[PDB]
């Protein structure tokens, strides 16, 4: 048996059980199904000189915003496998344990406080897909620096989906082609995000942000995804970096064995 | 560098791309986001050898053992394979050569039902609460394929996975309902949806079938029952799954294919 020792050098896999952060909910029920609940906030509370983009997380370099962070998954370095390839060869089978981080910040606003410096970029990957900045799915891996609480809180939630037309529930007109994501309330115009589990300092999250952006796969910067809406997809796609289904997916459970490739800086 | 040797030994994990059988789609627009369509025909046939509701059907010796309604399918080159101890990797193996086991899939295309498509070869299976009734389930098998079947693109009824949604509205809000899991139709223009199969598997290549719905599954035979139907669900409690499958099995919509991992489970003793 080969133990997991060492630090990825390179491109690393990580495969591993990964919880929701938040699942859409609404007060007094337990939100069970609702897997991908996206923050979506215009109003800028934020100082103008501390900027924080129109989602949940943002990533920023030096105060300035080089990404947005719709949805996340977190999970610890002792439940996760780490290994990185030579081609299709076993070249590592490392562990995350004193991984090295860049300067690149992720800021987290929580219901009424934003928490700066909640974690620094390690490691990232993207992904586009042409709709007629075309649209992207980017994804970082993240190492925790403080340890907060967030609290529960009704807010409007966008959703991954199909666009339907005769919506019926038990049959609905779907059109092909086509990406679409809408906001989903319950009880109020909004929903809760009911913050089930938390990572703490030390522990690791993967944010993402799938739209119309741009991103920089050596430098680890972007745009941030400004609005959300239907999406027209002409050719097909097969995919590379393994969470399009998870970021597309409307209703799923808290975890699942998830697996996630990383990119090194590499200017 | 450790080099891709030997067969797996017990429960392995495979890692790589998995491109969909048929997207859910329309003659003259090619099918791009449905990627999760599941075949429902209740129209049963020649009545001689069984067939499921679905466009899989898993059978040990003509009694339905099982079924299949989603299909990936990838080949033997593409995929990284590997056995755990704990968390030291036992073997860095690939599937050429694998052993199969007498579990037979059937596949069930437009007008033809092409038997023995498909030999078992390990499976695994999660359970997720739902309230003489099975819970519900998700169960896949990794199948080793025997033929090079060119399908027929055709409409029929096709299920999908999405939320249980309420006052909907497009162009854009509905009331969504959590704990919920609906599974509905999603037809275009009449009252069904074309099944797109483009990039088709060929003998010797293998195809993670799976089913999602109320039905039981013993992980020591591989043998289980088949999804009668699929409605509406309740889910009391949370689930954070151990298999690496509900993402895909539960999206409405994705690419035709991406990076997926999955744990087998060979025949127990």
């Amino acid at each position: 048996p080969i133990p997991l020792t060492g630090v990825p050098v390179g491109d690393f896999y990580v495969y591993g059980r990964m919880t929701t952060l938040h699942m859409g909910g609404q007060s007094g029920i337990q939100a069970t199904t609702l897997v991908n609940g996206m923050i979506y906030r215009t109003d800028h509370p934020e100082p103008s000189t501390s900027p924080v983009s129109n989602w949940e997380f943002t990533v920023l370099e030096n105060n300035t915003i080089v990404g947005a962070g719709m949805g996340c998954v977190w999970f610890q370095k002792s439940e996760v496998l780490v290994w990185t390839l030579d081609g299709q060869k076993l070249s590592g089978w490392n562990t995350l344990d004193g991984v090295g981080t860049t300067q690149l910040t992720v800021a987290w606003r929580q219901h009424n406080r934003t928490i700066y410096g909640w974690a620094n970029v390690v490691a990232w990957n993207s992904e586009e897909w042409h709709t007629n900045p075309t649209l992207r799915l980017t994804y970082w891996l993240v190492k925790i620096n403080v340890s907060s609480e967030p609290e529960d809180f009704d807010v409007v939630q966008k959703f991954p989906l199909a666009y339907l037309e005769d919506y019926t529930t038990s049959k609905s007109a779907i059109q092909k082609l086509n990406f679409q994501t809408f906001q989903k309330p319950e009880g109020g115009g909004t929903l809760r995000a009911q913050y089930s589990t938390v990572p703490r300092q030390g522990d690791f999250a993967v944010i993402w942000q799938i739209g119309r952006h741009n991103f920089d796969m050596s430098t680890g910067k972007g745009t941030p995804v400004e609005s959300l809406s239907d999406y027209v997809m002409p050719e097909q796609k097969d995919a590379r970096i393994g969470m399009w289904y998870r970021a597309l997916t409307s209703v799923g459970p808290r975890s699942d064995m998830l697996t996630l490739h990383f990119h090194f800086p590499t200017v």
